[PDB]
């Protein structure tokens, strides 16, 4: 009826509860499941789904052959019930393309998908299942966008976009989307030097986006947005709990204004809650590869370059595997204050997996508590073993 | 609550964008996939859906063998959601038979489907899912009609049936529905010697129809419908680029009153929107197969006999199969035009692909834009290799 | 919203048109369809569905292995969408049990399902999708209802009964119920000697319902049911066009009072239209087997013991399986007069077809025409071959 | 729209009619049936659902090998609709974890599941499908709950935990929830020793629950429950009919107010209905396994230590396999009374049948009636044999 405001504040965060999970991967085993990546979890008011990127095949399907390339003709962005897996015969397309993002704005939902040839992207914005506007590559080096929700204020949802080299400097904007309709765009400011994957929330009238630095940094970028304004600035996490994969070890010291230095083009998506003491981070517990997960509580780790863990909890081990990560919050919820969530997503097969000649995932999500809840791993679950 | 009007106009078409495509064949290797051809897309005032003609078996059934055949007592219009596949648990029956269109009023949906042996065949029109009216053949030879979406205005949907000879002088007649009930039919009149397969749009209450004449014309038939006075007319798209397959090449001028010779007793269900200089054509890149598809700008193609290409876009690659084309709108969308889409169906199987025993299809769907956004192509992308 | 009441005479009936057909055991060759006998047709003010009992197993499930079987604890009267087949996850389950009824009143649907061992069996009225009053066995053998819809008039579902010896004298009853509950119940009255399954249908507050007499019978008996008096009669179909299966040849002359001999203990479930000069019937073509299905008209059939074919309409050839036939209509239609419609039963599998070992069917349904139109034939479509 | 209060009595109790019946492991044979075990039925205002706890993995599944197991991340609970299979495509996820209760308070749902590792579980209390109030293990030994549905009265829903050691003293509370927010909680008092998954149902503003004590007692425990002073009370179950399993032989004389001796360290999930004459018990009818269920009318049994059988009925043959027993009601049906029903969980696969690495179960469900009806057996279906 009335579009979304954002106005309360973070719950205390003193844990994670399990919130969802799909299973997806054991139980397409022998059932009809889509082959995925690319999740992310998104509210409206009256429901949560699960959202991905489908490859247009089933995992038992021989099309699922060569699913470790990302961007094809047979991709689009689906969605399903929380929970359960993304079917053939349960899952809606929202559009079709290789890269997304999609948020509710109190009223009704708005989705993005961008296809084409790495040199001809464009992007099309549906608002109420119909598509509005589009808006065609500027930089004609992959057009792509966040890969998990966008926020809402009054109407305004902001979403980053990025095109240009993943490897050196790219173009990076954010329009500022009402009714599916761009009221403005700005080039990127401020002092982070790459942008890719920004994972959003949204309190206080304020939306806060943690992104991945393709080029340079360890440490991660972070886009503050006024949605009312329709101004923003960057600027990196200050603190030395460095959150990108792969990542050098841990510093005492960060960065605020540059990229953390030791690995090149190469990174992961990601997400924190950046709240002065009620902050946590998110990341891989290798630094080599994409195995693990943990939330660690690094107070003022945005503003602090000296900021350690006072706390933490253990999400998926560091034998099972991870993949990107992203925030959501459920703003139509009951109660004073939003409550942060996140999902990772749990590859499997390749490249490391190869005995498979697939690559899919499936989904753990979790919400905060403010209890001090007992920790559990919530790997995949799967057997590589059962698919040859 | 009210019958939708035809008031507004086409939107400029500066290119085409991406709005669905099911990936059918791929995903029904290793799922319960029906088997279908002749398909398209219709809209509700809240929904946009796919519509094909089942052959009622699943692909990889064994009753899939011998599916190429054309009419049979196991067939049936069916629907889904938009971007989905065809599926057993997924798709609903609309009504029974080999041949159809349909279309939404504003208040409810009209249905029409065709079936019977070739000398004795009936239409049943359904609305709001219940049968209304009945019509036997007049000629007693393959009733059939539009395969593709009717349009109304006011309440009025009119319809196009043929009955006779593919190949040779048939009796071709436009039905005037209300509500299910006919309010008036009448024989084709002007110069269009032969008609099958309308695709239809409106705009700014008058009905145009692109048809093909499988008897004599590689220029498509074209029939403009008045549905407040419920009456019509015909020619043929006058310019040389020539849109049936199979066709000639070229010519430098072509005829607005007469089939363009060359190719006789063939041709495919295909489309245009003829709308001045906004003007754009469909068709197969091959002049020999159904396979690949393009769009065309012409300016005036329907009035200037002399007409050529002044842009385009390639929707599918020369070496994938294509198939028949068509045309609907999203006449409910909110803006100041309607946005002119269409559908091309991706035929698989036989007769071109003879190692399998069927034939079946996949779905690509575009709708314009008044962006030039960069263009991919849009292949069903099955391997035929893991059918066998 | 309120109770519906019969105050519509039949349609004129020219002929008939195609209204549902599901290809069940075709589909369900490769895919999770249920095995299924004795269906029927029952609309609802918004939706018609098709409605079987379930024998609990999906057709190439190992546990299709002893479906002939009439009775086990794994059936259950299933509904689903019209011309869909039943699968596993589109089927609604409206009670447990072997035999059945079920109709709506205008406000909500009533369900009947009989469950027990042969001489302990107890029928659950289900009203609302609630149960809400049960009936044990009265002849503890085999209680038994129709095996397709029930008719109601303001409130008043009258169902038929019978429990007892299925060769020789039986207690029929006629329970009258209202939201669930019993009003009234009666013994059988007139002049037919045994009843089974009766197919109804109503017109002009009144119900008629033709059954199968198994013991004695091969013209079928009728009962005549008055809704708001709650009460009836019972007679034969006079004329000499006989409707069970197995039967003798057709006589010059029937009988109106008694059984025509000539077969004991057994039968089939079939209707009729009972209308004057517009009265059609239903029969095998076969006198031996359940094969072929023909309508015929055979004015005053019920009260001229000489009537005998004014016209007719092939269904199912006497090549392809038929089965247990009946009769529904869409009450709720719009218009001035109910259209008659039935169902014909394609039975698969055993006896007759015994190189698999389980027995199910698919469903043809067929609704009048006031025109003449032409006929096709509308056999199940499956290859049993493909089964082995 | 307005909270459920338990205004109505227990209808009389003479016999008990068929309610539900899934068949599911006869249907998952060769269809997408997902492995579950600890069942339970529970209604809304408009619907009644089945309920379980899934294992993450079809059937057919090679993940279904382990499933004997009753701990793991794969696990949720789930819903689907009544005698339906829970199948991975019509299967609702509640919410995640291995031990549930949940129900409906007249407004909305409560589900509630627990997860975690054995020394430090929680569990989350969502309301209206989303997460409101989390709750740490207070004893670090596999916090566990009910396994069937809680009752409400005016938005007051108590539930009992237990939390420590299955094998001797643990500590049990009851939790009194509105909204999904904890009002009051109670560590247990009375006279019942031990106490694990309690069965309840409502009438007349009080909720009766019978448990398992799982460390001593062969009688169940009882627990009643005032849900307006928010205050409770224990005991046992007089009657030297004894309920849990294993199980000695029956005495002359029980206990009222101790652990009835004679087996320890085991146990399994049941109910009674407990309203003097008016009074049934269920149980397994061996002593030494669970295989068959029975009930039997046992008047006064909760305060007669002499009470013994007056009136049963056979539910589940002893050569078939049971299980978990449960209560629920119908608290929105019509009418002066509540009609007290439940459900049999039938246990297949493993310990017993050890040719197959899994376990998994279907479920029949009862209901009770005021007519005296012939009863039947109602068993699994399935033939382990298939599935090797
Ligand atoms: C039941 O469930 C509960 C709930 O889950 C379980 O309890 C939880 O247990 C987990 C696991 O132990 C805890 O997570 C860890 O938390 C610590 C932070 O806690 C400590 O630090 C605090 C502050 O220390 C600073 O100030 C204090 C004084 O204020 C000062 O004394 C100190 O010297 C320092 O300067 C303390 O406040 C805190 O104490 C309190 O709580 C205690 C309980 O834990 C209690 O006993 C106390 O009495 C007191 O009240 C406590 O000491 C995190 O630091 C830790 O995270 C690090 O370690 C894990 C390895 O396990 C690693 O994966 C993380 O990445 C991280 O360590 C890496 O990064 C660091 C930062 O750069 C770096 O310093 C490390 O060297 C390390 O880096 C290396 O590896 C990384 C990762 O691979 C790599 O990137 C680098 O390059 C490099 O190679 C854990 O998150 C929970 O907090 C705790 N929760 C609760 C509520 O208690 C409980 O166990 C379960 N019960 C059972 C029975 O199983
Ligand atoms: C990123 O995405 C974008 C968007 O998709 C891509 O840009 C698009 O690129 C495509 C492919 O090149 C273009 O499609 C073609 O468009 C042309 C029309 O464009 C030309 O013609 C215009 C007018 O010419 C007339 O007037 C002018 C002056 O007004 C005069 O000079 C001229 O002599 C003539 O009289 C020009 O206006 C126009 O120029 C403008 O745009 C240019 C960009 O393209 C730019 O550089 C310019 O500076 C200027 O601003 C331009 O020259 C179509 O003609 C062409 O379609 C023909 O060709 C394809 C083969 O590719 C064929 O399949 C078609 O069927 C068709 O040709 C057949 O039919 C003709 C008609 O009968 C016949 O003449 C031909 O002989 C041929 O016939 C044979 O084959 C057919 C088919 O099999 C058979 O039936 C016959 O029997 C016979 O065998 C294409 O549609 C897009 O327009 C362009 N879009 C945009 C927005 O720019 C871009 O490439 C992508 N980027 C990357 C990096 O990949
Ligand atoms: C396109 O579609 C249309 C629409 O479907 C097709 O047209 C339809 O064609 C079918 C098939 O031919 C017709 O069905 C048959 O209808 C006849 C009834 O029609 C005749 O009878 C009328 C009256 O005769 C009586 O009065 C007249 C005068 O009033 C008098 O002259 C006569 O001697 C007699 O006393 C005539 O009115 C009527 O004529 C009109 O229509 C003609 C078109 O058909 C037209 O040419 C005329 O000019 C005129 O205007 C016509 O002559 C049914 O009788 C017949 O049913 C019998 O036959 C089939 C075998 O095909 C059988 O299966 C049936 O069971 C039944 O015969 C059995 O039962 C009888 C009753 O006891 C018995 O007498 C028989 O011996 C036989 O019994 C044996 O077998 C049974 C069954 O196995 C067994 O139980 C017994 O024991 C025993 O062994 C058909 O239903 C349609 O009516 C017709 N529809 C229309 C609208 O025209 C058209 O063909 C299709 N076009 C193409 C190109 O394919
Ligand atoms: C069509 O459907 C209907 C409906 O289902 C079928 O009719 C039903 O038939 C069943 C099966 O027979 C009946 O269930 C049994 O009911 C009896 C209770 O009924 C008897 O007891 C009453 C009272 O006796 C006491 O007072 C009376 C006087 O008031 C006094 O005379 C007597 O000495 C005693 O002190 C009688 O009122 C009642 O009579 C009435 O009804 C009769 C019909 O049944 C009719 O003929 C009469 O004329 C009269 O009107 C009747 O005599 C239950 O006791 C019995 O349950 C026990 O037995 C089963 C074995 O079958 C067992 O599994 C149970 O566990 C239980 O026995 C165990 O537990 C006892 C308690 O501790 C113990 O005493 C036993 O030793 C035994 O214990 C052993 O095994 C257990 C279990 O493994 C183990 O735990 C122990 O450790 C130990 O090893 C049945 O529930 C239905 O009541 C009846 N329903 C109706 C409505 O009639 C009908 O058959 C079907 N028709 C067809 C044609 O198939
Ligand atoms: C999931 C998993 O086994 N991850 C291991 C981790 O368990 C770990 F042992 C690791 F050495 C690591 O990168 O920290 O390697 C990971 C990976 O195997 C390797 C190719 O880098
Ligand atoms: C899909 C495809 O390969 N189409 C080719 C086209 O790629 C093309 F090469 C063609 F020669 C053509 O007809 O233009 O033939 C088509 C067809 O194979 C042949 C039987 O006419
Ligand atoms: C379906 C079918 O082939 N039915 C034939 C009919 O086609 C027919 F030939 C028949 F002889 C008959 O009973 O009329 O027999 C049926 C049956 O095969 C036999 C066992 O009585
Ligand atoms: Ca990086
Ligand atoms: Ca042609
Ligand atoms: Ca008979
Ligand atoms: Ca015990």
């Amino acid at each position: 009826r009335d579009f979304n405001n954002l106005t309360k504040g973070l719950c205390t965060i003193n844990s994670w509860h399990i919130y969802g999970k799909d299973n997806a991967v054991r139980i397409g085993e022998d059932s009809d499941v889509l082959v995925t990546r690319e999740p992310y979890v998104s509210c409206d008011p009256d429901e949560c789904r699960f959202y991905a990127l489908s490859q247009g095949t089933t995992i038992r399907g021989k099309h699922s052959n060569g699913t470790i390339h990302d961007r094809s003709q047979y991709r689009a962005l689906i969605s399903w019930p929380l929970s359960s897996p993304p079917t053939v015969y349960n899952s809606r397309v929202e559009c079709i393309g290789w890269s997304s993002t999609s948020c509710h704005d109190g009223k009704t939902r708005m989705s993005i998908c961008i296809s084409g040839p790495n040199n001809n992207a464009s992007a099309v914005i549906w608002y109420n299942r119909r598509p509005v506007t589009e808006i065609n590559t500027w930089a004609r080096n992959i057009l792509r966008t966040q890969e998990s929700e966008c926020v809402c204020h009054n109407g305004v949802c902001p979403v980053v976009f990025t095109d240009g080299s993943a490897t050196g400097p790219a173009e990076t904007r954010i329009y500022y989307f009402k009714e599916g309709k761009i009221l403005k765009w700005e080039p990127l400011a401020g002092t982070a030097k790459h942008i890719e994957e920004c994972s959003c929330y949204g309190e206080r009238a304020e939306i806060t986006c943690t992104c991945r630095d393709n080029w340079q940094g360890s440490n991660r970028p972070v886009i503050r947005i006024d949605p009312v304004a329709m101004t923003h600035t960057s600027q990196y996490i200050c603190s030395p709990v460095l959150t990108d994969n792969p990542r050098p070890n841990d510093p005492t010291v960060g960065k605020c204004n540059d990229p953390y230095p030791g690995n090149n083009n190469n990174g992961v998506k990601g997400f924190s809650y950046l709240d002065g003491v009620n902050t946590w981070l998110g990341r891989t517990i290798s630094i080599a590869s994409r195995s693990g997960y943990e939330m660690l509580k690094v107070p003022n780790a945005l503003t602090d370059d000296k900021s350690k863990p006072t706390q933490g909890q253990t999400i998926v081990l560091n034998t099972d595997w991870s993949g990107y990560s992203g925030s959501f919050m459920d703003y139509w919820a009951e109660g004073e204050c939003y409550r942060a969530c996140f999902y990772v997503e749990l590859i499997r097969g390749r490249p490391k997996e190869d005995k498979v000649w697939w690559t899919s995932n499936s989904i753990v999500s979790m919400c905060s508590s403010t209890e001090f809840l007992g920790q559990w791993d919530w790997p995949d679950g799967a057997k590589i073993e059962y698919f040859l």
